[PDB]
């Protein structure tokens, strides 16, 4: 960091104040700025044609906001309200893009199930009344002192009624509201979330949005009323001058630049005109929530903070939003390597989450313990969720292991009928500094399949720096991939026989042919299981649900592989290759 306190006092051309120290020390961080992947990242093929990150069209008249976040650090400290404010935080976000919350996706990585974690997301789940679509489980040894806990969020918003993400003219003003501001964010790292007082701060500002108040948002979390202000303007190419003195507190005797950086939760950051705010701060108090409005968004690109007539900090705004920015490296991807058999064990969700009096996916067309979260939207009209990793092959192959997770996606995706609209993603890595080529190898097979695939990516979410005494994790992208499907058209579990279709083994060239195999078999009404281990306990317990029994004589199968379960009345005709191996009955 003194790489970087160098290169601000070299910008300011003088030494930074106290506050400043405070206020860069945040958004330089590589939680907040991003250094190590800012390049890597302008290299994503991207949702343009969307006016804000994370919103996706679905069907010119409905959109899907959408988003993953990791809440790593927070959980290795405190799981239970690690993993509790995780889920707030990710909520907000969505809510932030103008949707009502719908659908949450949990994806655990952990050496066992740590209680704290799983309670910690079923108690506040079940307090914000949004229900689990669905979970991915993972557990290895690998992960023992740095569980990773990635949450992706989802919700339908219509296409007319999309909340942006910037301030959009001088003489705007920013309301904040929701929770009061305390002295938030070891211990001191780990907020209390309230999943009472969220649920309040949806309805009122699913209220604003309504009204037509909202003309742009930003959920606060790490770097509180800093982060959100001087972000919704750097978006914009404006400026900011914000009143700290106005930030409704809960502790008094704070100084301001506590109020500036406070990480409290449960609070919003609402952009609008300076005639709509009185009625904004009408609906925040009806709905018991503190509000007031904040700051004045300005033409002049400068961020000026202020405590009364006391100057607290000017700086300009590009300066705090840009972060410097560490090279890349050049990533050059060899042959595709044998894989060894690496012990990842999966956990069923609905069984672990159902412990704590939690469901998952009940409001789906087919359980999610198949394989993707199914959406109803309309009659004809509906999405999908899928999240997977393979960490169990970025282990041995960063960039191979990385490519083949964002390719079984997609197989998950078209294995229930959809069509793969984006993704979100969750890049989860050690430290980019001693370990610069694994980071690169993951950031180019992200690159590299969305160009493979013609999927792009519409948000995401980095958390580096996982180690234990400078051993990293596993390197893990958890790619949460939204699909287009008419639940009309989904395949329910029915009394069939059993074929593997495709490949015991992987190579590039063959994958698209595998998805136009998956493709024909769907249309024609088969149901699909797509799977590493081809068939899972998960599996075979969700089939008990329906009342059915499989009997199968399963093929040898790869660490990577090309193949899938398809059970349908008759033979598969394909051109792929094409096995008899059970039956589904009962
Ligand atoms: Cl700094």
């Amino acid at each position: 960091k003194l790489r970087y306190l160098n290169i601000l006092k070299e910008k300011l051309g003088r030494e930074p104040t106290f506050v400043e120290l405070q206020a860069f020390s945040v958004m330089w961080s590589e939680h907040c700025g991003y250094s190590h992947t800012k390049k890597y990242i302008r290299r994503l093929p991207k949702t343009g044609f969307e006016g804000n990150a994370g919103v996706v069209n679905l069907d010119d008249y409905y959109s899907v906001a959408f988003k993953i976040e990791s809440h790593n650090h927070p959980s290795a400290i405190e799981p239970y309200n690690g993993a509790a404010t995780g889920v707030g935080g990710i909520i907000r976000d969505v809510l932030a893009m103008g949707a009502r919350p719908t659908a949450i996706f949990d994806s655990l990585h952990m050496s066992r199930i740590i209680d704290g974690i799983i309670e910690g997301i079923a108690d506040y789940g079940n307090s914000i009344g949004v229900p689990t679509v669905g979970g991915e489980l993972r557990i290895s040894s690998l992960y023992a002192h740095n569980p990773l806990v990635n949450v992706l969020a989802a919700g339908v918003v219509r296409n007319d009624m999309l909340v942006d993400s910037k301030a959009s003219r001088p003489g705007q003003v920013i309301v904040i509201f929701g929770g009061a501001t305390g002295r938030d964010g070891t211990k001191l790292s780990i907020q209390v979330g309230d999943p009472f007082a969220e649920k309040m701060l949806i309805e009122a500002f699913l209220e604003m949005v309504e009204e037509g108040l909202v003309e742009g948002a930003q959920d606060l979390g790490a770097g509180g009323v800093l982060s959100a202000t001087s972000e919704l303007v750097a978006k914009g190419n404006l400026g900011a001058i914000v009143h700290l003195d106005r930030v409704p507190l809960r502790e008094p005797d704070m100084e301001p630049w506590e109020i500036l950086i406070s990480e409290s939760q449960e609070r919003m950051a609402v952009v609008t005109s300076p005639q709509k705010a009185s009625r904004i701060l009408e609906i925040a108090r009806k709905h018991l929530l503190f509000g007031d409005v904040v700051a004045e968004v300005i033409e002049e690109p400068v961020y000026r903070v202020m405590y009364r007539n006391d100057l607290v900090m000017e700086v300009p705004v590009q300066l705090l939003a840009n972060a410097p920015e560490e090279d890349i490296v050049e990533y050059t991807p060899g042959k595709i390597p044998e894989f060894k058999r690496v012990e990842f064990e999966e956990v069923n969700a609905r069984e672990v989450f159902e412990q704590y009096d939690h469901m998952v996916g009940t409001d789906t067309v087919v359980p999610p313990g198949f394989g993707a979260a199914v959406m109803r939207i309309k009659r004809d009209g509906g999405y999908s969720l899928v999240t997977h990793s393979r960490a169990d092959l970025a282990l041995q192959d960063t960039y191979w292991g990385t490519l083949i997770a964002v390719l079984e996606s997609v197989r998950k995706t078209l294995s229930v009928g959809a069509e793969p609209l984006a993704i979100t993603n969750c890049v989860n890595y050690g430290d980019p500094d001693v370990d610069p080529v694994g980071l690169s190898a993951m950031m180019t097979a992200l690159k590299n399949a969305c160009e493979f695939s013609g999927v792009p990516v519409a948000s995401g979410n980095a958390s580096l720096y996982n180690t234990y005494q400078g051993k990293p994790i596993p390197p893990t992208l958890v790619v949460g991939m939204l699909g287009k499907v008419n639940p009309q058209k989904v395949a329910k579990p029915k009394p069939s026989k059993v074929f593997a279709v495709g490949w015991n083994d992987f190579e590039l060239e063959r994958e698209k042919e595998l998805w136009r195999a998956i493709r024909k078999l769907s249309e024609e009404g088969a149901f699909i299981l797509s799977s590493s281990q081809l068939l899972t306990r998960t599996h075979v317990e969700t089939f008990r649900e329906y009342g059915l029994k499989i009997e199968v004589k399963l093929p040898e199968v790869r660490p990577a592989h090309q193949m899938v379960l398809v059970f349908s009345e008759r033979t598969p005709v394909v051109d792929v290759p094409v096995k008899e191996i059970g039956t589904l009955s009962r």
